Order: C-alpha cells, then structure tokens, then sequence
C-alpha cells in the first residue's frame, strides 16, 4: 500500500537513541507523524505500554499472526521476536500521516523489498564505547542481552557505510543536535505536510 507521505524508516543499533528521538518526533509533531506499533516477543520495560510501544505478545501468538501472513517483515533481534504487522502501517496511512518505522538492519533490507518508498536514517552513537555506556546505564536487559547487542551493534555499524542503504546517517552525541538533524533529514516532507 502506497498510501499518503512517504514513510520514514529509523534504524541504528540498540541503545543508539532510536526511541528517545521518535518519541521526541512525535510530540512536536503529533499532527503529521504517526508511529508504526511492532509486535515484539520480548518484555516490557518500565514505562513501556502495550498498543503504544510495542504489541507484547507470546511466542505463540506471534507465530500465530505471522502463519496468517499478518505481518510486512518480521527479525529475530538478540533472542526476541520483533515484526512490522501490516495493520500497523494501515493505521497511520489511514490517517494520512507520515508513518514512522523502528526496525533493526534486517527489517531495513526487508522494507527495501517492498512497496513502501521510505527514506532511511541511521542513528549511530559516537563509539561502541559510548554505546555500551548508555546501554548499561539503561540495564534493562540481562547480561546475556547485552553481549547480543553489542556484538549486533559492532557487526550492523559496518554494515551501515553500505552505499545507497542509508539515505542519511546521524550521529547521536548530542539529542539536541540529532534530533536537529532528525528534522532536517525531514524538513521538505514536514513542510508538505504542514500544506
Ligand atoms: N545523546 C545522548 N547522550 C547520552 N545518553 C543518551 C543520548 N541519547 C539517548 N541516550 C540514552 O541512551 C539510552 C538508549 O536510548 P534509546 O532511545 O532507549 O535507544 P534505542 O531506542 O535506540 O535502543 C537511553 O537511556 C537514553 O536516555
Ligand atoms: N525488523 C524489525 N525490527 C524491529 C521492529 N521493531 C523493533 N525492531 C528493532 O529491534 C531492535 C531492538 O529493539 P528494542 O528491544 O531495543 O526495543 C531495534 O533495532 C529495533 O529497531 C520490527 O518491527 N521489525
Ligand atoms: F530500541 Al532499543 F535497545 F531500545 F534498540
Ligand atoms: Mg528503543
């Protein structure tokens, strides 16, 4: 379904600051932008909501959903479930808002594979040094979590200088400054759409 603005496809790795800016987008600019809610098999953390965050569902149902063809992509990301239902992106293109996606490096070569036309941004820390930081300083994940996303971490930023896979890349050292870039990445579809 190729439905109202092109759709924005958000990717880096874990701990890159993907949700501190989405979340960010979207209060600004809660007119225009609508968010894609991902089914994900993983727990909630502290503050997560189910239908806001993520659809946290079991195994089972997940499996259930995705035998059904429910679902545009879905990844396996360090032990857990995690997958774009097609309703999701029908409920914001339904509004004729500009869907945003936060998918891993997987579901970003899955969405290149479909209808959709998104524009692709990478939010990248500075280093994996400061990325291990700010993930443990988060800690709201198992120590065997963590080793999973860093090494996904280490492997998806060498992957990420792929040319023409990102249309741009944003490093989050500063939120103020990212989330600049962020709009900036965004300015003429943001001004179309306040149009
Ligand atoms: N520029 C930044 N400087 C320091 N900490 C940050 C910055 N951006 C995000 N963080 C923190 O890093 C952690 C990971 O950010 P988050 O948005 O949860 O990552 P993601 O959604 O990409 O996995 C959070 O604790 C967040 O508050
Ligand atoms: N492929 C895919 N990845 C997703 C989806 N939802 C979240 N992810 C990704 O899974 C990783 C872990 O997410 P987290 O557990 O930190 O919320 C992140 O890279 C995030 O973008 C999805 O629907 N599809
Ligand atoms: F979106 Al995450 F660690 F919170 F990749
Ligand atoms: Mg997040």
């Amino acid at each position: 379904h190729m439905s109202g603005p092109r759709p924005v496809v958000l990717s880096g790795p874990s701990g890159a600051g993907k949700s501190t800016l989405l979340k960010r987008l979207l209060q600004e600019h809660s007119g225009i932008f609508g968010f894609s809610v991902s089914h994900t098999t993983r727990n909630p953390r502290p503050g997560e909501e189910n239908g806001k965050d993520y659809y946290f569902v079991t195994r089972e149902v997940m499996q259930r959903d995705i035998a059904a063809g429910d679902f545009i992509e879905h990844a396996e990301f360090s032990g857990n479930l995690y997958g774009t239902s097609k309703v999701a992106v029908q409920a914001v293109q339904a509004m004729n808002r500009i869907c945003v996606l936060d998918v891993d490096l997987q579901g970003v070569r899955n969405i290149k594979a479909t209808d959709l036309r998104p524009i692709y941004i990478s939010v990248q820390p500075p280093s994996l040094h400061v990325l291990e930081q700010r993930l443990r300083q988060r800690n709201t994940e198992t120590e065997e979590s963590l080793v999973k996303r860093l090494a996904a971490a280490q492997a998806d930023m060498e992957s990420s200088k792929e040319p023409g896979l990102f249309d741009v890349v944003i490093i989050n050292d500063s939120l103020d400054q990212a989330y600049a870039e962020l709009k900036e990445a965004l300015s003429e579809e943001i001004k179309k759409a306040q149009r």
